């Protein structure tokens, strides 16, 4: 996370990180207490996911391990489009205070509206730093033909985009697959952006998951 500050303790209670070994691979948000969503780019044949602390590394942290994801069938090696996926845990993640599900959106949020990104990913640009301190930046929700200016083909319909106008703030490396949330449900899944992350006027890309609930849902409920 770029330009940010360390995210409100107890307010990100939906992020997970993804691991390898001991070390960060991707963001992610849980579901519920057998699921959670990330980008379909974070695939991995095991996961070990980080759960209940915005310290990663806690001692009060849950680790669960998941050996079964899925991604969407139709996402691109490519292109990245329909950049999503599901994690499958080998347990039951335990709720708590710290250990909620996402409320997933019924609703698109609109061009504008105010929106957290949040992250354990490097906090500088090419020269990378990690924070064991969850991060968090606020961006708003840039339209689509408005986005289409700076990527052109690139983008489709159903990826989001966000930023702040001649601003430094956004995601990075790490980040990927880690929520963005606008009014209190999940909106964003950080998939892509330019390289160094932070330039301005150059704004983070999400798959945009107001497009995707019964995917999701259905995969869900699939794999019971
Ligand atoms: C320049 O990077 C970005 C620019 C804008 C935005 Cl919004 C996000 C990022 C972070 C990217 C997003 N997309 C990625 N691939 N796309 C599917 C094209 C790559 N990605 C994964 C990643 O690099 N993860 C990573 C995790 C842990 C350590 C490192 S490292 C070796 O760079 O230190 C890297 C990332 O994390
Ligand atoms: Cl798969
Ligand atoms: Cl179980």
């Amino acid at each position: 996370i770029i330009d940010g500050a360390p995210c409100a303790r107890g307010s990100h209670p939906w992020q997970v990180a993804l691991l390898s070994g001991n070390q960060l691979h991707c963001g992610g948000v849980l579901v519920n207490e057998r699921w959670v969503l990330t980008a379909a780019h974070c695939k991995m044949n095991e996961y070990t996911v980080h759960l209940g602390s915005d310290t990663l590394g806690d001692r009060r942290a849950q680790r669960i391990k998941a050996s079964k994801s899925f991604r969407h069938p139709g996402y691109s090696t490519q292109t990245h489009v329909n950049d999503l996926m599901l994690v499958k845990l080998n347990s039951q993640a335990r709720l708590s205070s710290m250990v909620k599900k996402v409320r997933l959106p019924s609703r698109c949020e609109p061009p504008g509206t105010t929106c957290t990104v949040s992250g354990w990913g490097t906090t500088t640009s090419p020269d990378v730093t990690f924070p064991s301190d969850l991060m968090c930046v606020d961006v708003k929700l840039i339209s689509p033909q408005d986005c289409t200016k700076v990527y052109k083909d690139l983008l489709e319909n159903s990826m989001l985009c966000a930023g702040i106008p001649d601003s430094k703030k956004n995601a990075c490396n790490g980040d990927s697959g880690g929520p963005l949330v606008c009014r209190g449900t999940l909106q964003g899944l950080v998939s892509w952006g330019t390289f160094p992350c932070g330039q301005p006027n150059d704004p983070g890309v999400y798959t945009q998951v107001c497009k995707f609930t019964k995917w999701i849902n259905d995969t869900m409920k699939k794999h019971r």
